[PDB]
């Protein structure tokens, strides 16, 4: 089967021989949007060409897109380890559309590069669709001219329960580009649990959203309203680990070539041997985010963007606790990481000395407190009545130890605890109340 490196070429070959102008991966961190926290999609880049503001010398092209989705308005943080097909950190492999072909071609192209016996030769009886339930030309487009059985066409309405909150309907954030979209599905088979998206079982892990394609038409404002954009534009993304697995014949994401070198190198530094505790596919994740933010220049912190990767690299150094490292470790993935990457890891090897020593000193920083830390805990958790930890005790694992919440929450979540929230809210408020008073003026 292809590797993960060369599906990202032929993704970027076909639209490349479709006449799209092949676009360089953004950073991750955005100098000109003050709305975006770390990149989330692909088309993020592109805004202001959708927006109508910015002009390029091309009406198409095609990216391989680095994302991360660990905070604001795409978020999967929590997700990471429990499911087969969330990460913090993948790419984003999408063709666009600026005022050039719309719904009937996209469409095309899409289904031609799964399904064509020239191109990925996805067999088409495992596919199926969704799309808005008021996107009648949708629905007759894979109806009628695609071919797709009824029975294989979803329609999805606003499902998250909301105006426009709805799975098939896609928006950057609160504000900016979005559109009724279309997804397409693949079935990895009954081995896997899960349900057809639209059903209970929706969730899980068998049919699995591959590819979505965003039909652009407006552009949200801050109160809620939606401005129709200068040119009905195409935005759309494929996941690349997702159909990495589906053209190896994997079911998970974990199970593709990318990932079975780089949790063999976990196991490696961190001294497991079992390569099916879910800390090992944690651990290979946060190293991709981890490393890669720090390649694109955030330093951690304890505020805004650099708490955010201070929080994914003390939850990877936790994980790396829980298998039973023996020391520093998590700096030692930076070089398997980089040998997994390909071509998309250029601006990680330009830096790797840099990462590296970054991660080595915020994870020797944290081990002043982590296994103390996680002592306390154990001790509260031991006495505790009940299935929620106070907040008392959440803020003070934060304020002594360095512990985010959320990473406190983790660790509770393994033994089926919950973290009283709202408990660690009024902790936090009542200590600024403090400062408040002794500050003054
Ligand atoms: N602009 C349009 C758009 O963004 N659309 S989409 O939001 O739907 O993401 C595009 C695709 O990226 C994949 N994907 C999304 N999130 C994740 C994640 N956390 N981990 C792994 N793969 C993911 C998935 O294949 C998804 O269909």
């Amino acid at each position: 089967s292809k590797s993960t490196a060369e599906i990202r070429q032929a993704f970027l070959d076909f639209f490349h021989s479709k006449g799209h102008q092949v676009v360089a991966s953004s950073s991750l961190v955005p100098h000109n949007d003050p709305t975006l926290l770390f990149t989330n999609a692909g088309m993020n880049q592109f805004k202001d060409v959708f927006l109508g503001l910015d002009k390029r010398n091309y009406s198409r092209a095609t990216t391989s897109q680095r994302c991360v989705r660990a905070g604001g308005k795409h978020n999967d943080l929590e997700n990471v380890g429990y499911t087969a097909r969330h990460h913090t950190f993948f790419e984003m492999l999408g063709n666009f559309s600026f005022g050039d072909y719309f719904k009937l071609d996209a469409i095309l192209f899409a289904w031609l590069l799964l399904t064509s016996e020239k191109w990925f030769a996805l067999p088409k009886e495992r596919l199926w669709v969704t799309v808005y339930e008021s996107d009648d030309e949708a629905y007759e487009i894979w109806e009628k001219e695609v071919g797709i059985p009824r029975e294989r066409i979803i329609r999805i309405g606003d499902n998250k329960g909301a105006p426009y909150a709805s799975d098939n309907f896609w928006q950057m954030g609160d504000t900016g580009p979005c559109g009724p979209c279309t997804e397409i599905f693949y079935d990895h088979g009954d081995h896997i649990w899960g349900g057809p998206p639209g059903s209970p079982e929706e969730d899980g892990d068998r049919y699995i959203e591959i590819w979505n394609i965003v039909f652009m038409q407006f552009n949200r404002q801050a109160d809620g309203t939606m401005e129709p954009l200068p040119k009905p534009s195409v935005d759309t993304a494929m996941g690349l680990e997702r159909i990495a697995a589906v053209l190896q014949h994997v079911n998970s994401n974990y199970d593709i070539d990318l990932f079975r070198t780089l949790i063999q190198a976990v196991a490696k530094v961190t001294g497991a041997t079992d390569l099916s505790n879910k800390s090992l596919r944690v651990i290979a994740d946060h190293i991709r985010s981890c490393a890669f933010l720090i390649a694109d220049g955030v330093m951690p912190s304890n505020e805004n963007r650099g708490y955010v990767l201070r929080r994914i690299i003390r939850r990877a150094v936790r994980h790396g606790n829980m298998l039973g490292a023996k020391e520093t470790f998590f700096y030692k993935l930076v070089g398997p990481l980089i040998d997994v990457m390909g071509s998309a890891g250029e601006d990680l090897k330009r830096q790797q000395a840099q990462v590296e020593q970054v991660l080595k000193t915020e994870e020797e920083q944290f081990a002043r407190t982590l296994e103390r830390g996680l002592a306390l805990l154990d001790e509260e958790l031991a006495k505790l009545s009940g299935d929620t930890l106070d907040g008392e005790t959440a803020f003070r694992l934060y304020d002594t130890y360095g512990f985010p919440v959320d990473l406190t929450a983790d660790v509770c979540r393994e033994r089926n605890i919950k973290v009283d929230e709202a408990g660690f809210e009024a902790a936090m408020e009542e200590q600024r109340r403090r400062a408040r008073e002794a500050s003054g003026f």
